[PDB]
């Protein structure tokens, strides 16, 4: 396809700005509609996941439009993504080879355990991804992600208007046809605010629960919670003077110790491009997959940007989530002038292996612009109460949080976002076939599991954040007890059957191996134990002992008794085929390179010679994945053959569970 510069060139005719420009490329027009079937509060990323798996699922049948108050797609923490979303974005028609010229890779879970009483000491968990040819994880600048997302709206159907914003004052959401009215403004100021008559409206409006506060207050757990404060820098080519060996940047790295962790994602950075041009090039890169370029075909990251006069670069996501029963000094002035710097720079000192890792990083000031150096977050788990009711429900954020660990916020969560986009479109024909009284009930009853599923799924991550936290309190439990099984709970069997049809349905399914039985009553002895020890004092190695031997008992039949085969010991840096540990084992898979030109990270296969970020040609490590322990040819074409496209849905076939099989 030859590049078109059709935004580029209207912004500039137009004299358009942000919000005009994107909300030009919408199929009913720039201007609101006064009727749709859905109306959408928010256009984060499950605002828009959740009007492409509608829109996707079935097809011209609900008029969708989603209201974003940012001008522009706006900056959100939260950027590591999981095999289930990648999964969806190519179920979507958007694979690897696309993705990353936008996104950074991400090949593995790796963890490193910091002992507190002994400074200096670690211990660590490593994992790998996949193969080239099986699939991809992505690291996500969600500017970037959320102006993917709504260009794919618009080329299906679905409209998406940035900068207007739902009045919740005016708003009137109700039972019946189309009851409901929906006030949408361009602000507090604007006093011509339009109505969409709609059917059914969708909270995703994220932690600020806009709509569904209005129905419940906002729930907190029991215990102590957690708070973030993070800020972005430089992403090093030459990683080797990183301090924890066997480091790898492409994973989502974690540095874990008894107050909590610090995340560490690599990926690049579109910011400082304008808007118009970003359009241009996302549309580009669209009409590229429809057709099927080749990797090698495809221009480079950096290409792209010159090619449609953007900025690119690479950064690192550096954030600390740690428990809001830390103890700080009363005065931090020496660490800095804001609280979120301050904290920041003041835990790196605490602890040497954190201060001799950031020494690798360079700060970046105000990467999303002013006042963006530094953020901190507080108070961070919560959950709605009431998560549908009659002529709306939530989706997201708006139904509750946990934590950034391990990801859930986007690749869990997306499970409710997935399904109330398939539970949309009977929802909208139940009110548009049956008097008020009945249709209200007939839904109110269809959405029963969505809400019980809502409300048992944040108090079941809950529980898993709290499990690993307890465990980062000592270097043995963290990647023993606490990464193994969340590992081997969550991990996604059967990913390689999930069509759109089945992928809600699976989606509801995984809970990242939370609601596994054994998963539950290991957290829990831990729990009890750890919780009962005051944070500022080290877990008595009787008690490491005990939860340790209690784990891998309950291990050994959980393991034994799951169907699923598994090359353990490929994935698992320090784990045998059985899944037991084994203290000096650094045999894996490897599934990725780093370019010598440019340090972005590469997945190898013999396809891509080519580094897909600046374009520099590699000399013949792509057919270099390494299987260890090995695999035949023939072994290594049948994995491949497995991921090569999803099966087509077959409504008798019986879903087959991500989760382990359950004892006999
Ligand atoms: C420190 C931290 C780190 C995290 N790390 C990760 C991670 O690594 N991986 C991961 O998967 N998750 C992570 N999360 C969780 C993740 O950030 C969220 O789950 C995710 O961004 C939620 O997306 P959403 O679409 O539900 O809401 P958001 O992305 O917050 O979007 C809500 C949208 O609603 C809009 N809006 C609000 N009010 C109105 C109105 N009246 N009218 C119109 N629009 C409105 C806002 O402009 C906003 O765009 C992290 C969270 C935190 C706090
Ligand atoms: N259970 C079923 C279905 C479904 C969808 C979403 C959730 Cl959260 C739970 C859930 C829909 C099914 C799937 N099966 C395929 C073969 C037979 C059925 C039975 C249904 C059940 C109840 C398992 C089917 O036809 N639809
Ligand atoms: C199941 C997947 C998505 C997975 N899910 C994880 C979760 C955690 Cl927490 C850690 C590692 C993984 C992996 C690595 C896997 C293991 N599978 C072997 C055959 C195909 C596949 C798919 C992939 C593979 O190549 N790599
Ligand atoms: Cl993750
Ligand atoms: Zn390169």
């Amino acid at each position: 396809p030859t590049p078109k510069y059709t935004f580029t060139e209207r912004a500039a005719a137009g004299n358009l700005s942000d919000a005009e420009i994107l909300n030009s490329n919408n199929p009913t027009g720039s201007e609101l509609p006064d009727e749709s079937d859905v109306v959408v509060g928010g256009a984060g990323i499950h605002g828009l996941i959740y009007a492409l798996h509608a829109s996707k699922y079935k097809p011209n049948n609900l008029k969708i439009s989603v209201i974003e108050k940012n001008t522009r797609p706006g900056y959100k923490i939260g950027e590591s993504t999981l095999p289930i979303f990648y999964t969806w974005c190519k179920l979507h028609g958007i694979s690897a080879a696309y993705l990353l010229r936008l996104f950074g890779l991400k090949d593995g879970l790796c963890f490193y355990f910091l002992d507190r009483e002994n400074q200096g000491q670690y211990t660590d968990f490593c994992s790998v991804g996949a193969p080239g040819l099986v699939l991809a994880s992505l690291q996500i600048e969600r500017p970037m992600s959320e102006l993917l997302f709504t260009i794919l709206a618009q080329r299906n159907g679905v409209n998406v208007y940035h900068g207007r914003e739902v009045d919740f004052k005016s708003t009137v959401v109700q039972g019946g046809g189309q009851g409901n009215k929906i006030a949408v403004s361009r602000g507090k100021y604007d006093s011509t605010p339009k109505t969409i008559d709609s059917a059914l409206f969708v909270d995703a409006t994220g932690r600020f629960r806009q709509f569904c506060s209005k129905k419940a207050p906002r729930h907190r757990f029991d215990g102590w919670n957690c708070n973030a404060f993070w800020g972005y820098f430089t992403a090093p080519k030459d990683e080797s003077k990183i301090p924890f060996d066997l480091y790898e940047g492409d994973a989502t790295n974690h540095l874990c110790f008894p107050e909590g962790w610090v995340w560490v994602i690599r990926l690049p950075s579109w910011e400082g491009s304008p808007i118009a041009n970003l359009m241009d090039m996302v549309t580009y890169i669209l009409e590229c997959a429809d057709a099927g370029v080749p990797g090698d075909e495809l221009p480079s990251s950096e290409e792209l940007a010159r090619m449609f006069g953007l900025k690119f670069q690479w950064v690192t996501s550096i954030g600390f989530a740690v428990r809001n029963d830390v103890k700080y000094p009363e005065d931090l002035s020496a660490y800095g002038t804001r609280e979120a710097e301050q904290k920041f720079n003041y835990f790196v000192q605490k602890y040497e292996l954190l201060q001799q890792f950031m020494s690798n990083f360079e700060l970046i000031e105000n990467l999303y612009g002013p006042g963006t150096t530094w953020f901190i977050r507080k108070t961070l788990a919560y959950q709605s109460p009431v998560v549908s009711g009659p002529g709306w429900l939530a989706i997201g954020d708006a139904c509750g949080f946990t934590n950034p660990l391990y990801s859930p916020g986007i690749n869990v969560g997306m499970s409710t976002s997935t399904w109330a986009a398939q539970l949309s479109h009977p929802i909208v024909e139940i009110g548009k076939s049956a008097p008020a009284d009945a249709a209200e009930s007939s839904i109110r009853k269809l959405l029963v599991p969505y809400d019980d599923y809502c409300k048992s799924l944040v108090p079941a991550l809950e529980q898993m954040n709290r499990f690993n936290y307890v465990c980062y309190r000592d270097t043995r439990l963290g990647p023993q007890v606490a990464c193994l099984w969340q590992f081997f709970a969550g991990i996604e069997r059967y990913l390689s059957d999930v069509n759109i049809e089945t992928f809600a349905h699976y989606a509801i399914k995984w809970v990242w191996g939370a609601m596994v039985p054994e998963y539950q009553q290991v957290a829990q002895k831990c729990i009890e134990h750890i919780e009962t020890v005051p944070l500022d004092e080290r877990l008595p190695d009787a008690m490491v002992d005990e939860l340790l031997a209690f784990s891998n008992r309950i291990k050994s039949a959980a393991v034994a008794a799951d169907d699923f085969s598994l090359r353990w010991d490929a994935i698992l840096r320090s784990f045998d085929r059985s899944l037991n540990f084994v203290e000096g084992k650094t045999s894996r898979d490897i599934y990725t390179r780093q370019c010598s030109g440019c340090g972005a990270w590469l997945q190898l296969r013999p396809d891509w010679k080519k580094c897909h970020s600046c374009g520099l040609l590699g000399t013949e490590p792509q057919t270099a994945v390494t299987f260890d322990p090995p695999l035949t040819a023939e072994e290594e074409a049948l994995l491949y053959a497995a991921w090569n496209t999803a099966p087509k849905y077959d409504p008798s076939k019986e879903l087959k569970l991500p989760t382990p099989t359950r004892p006999a």
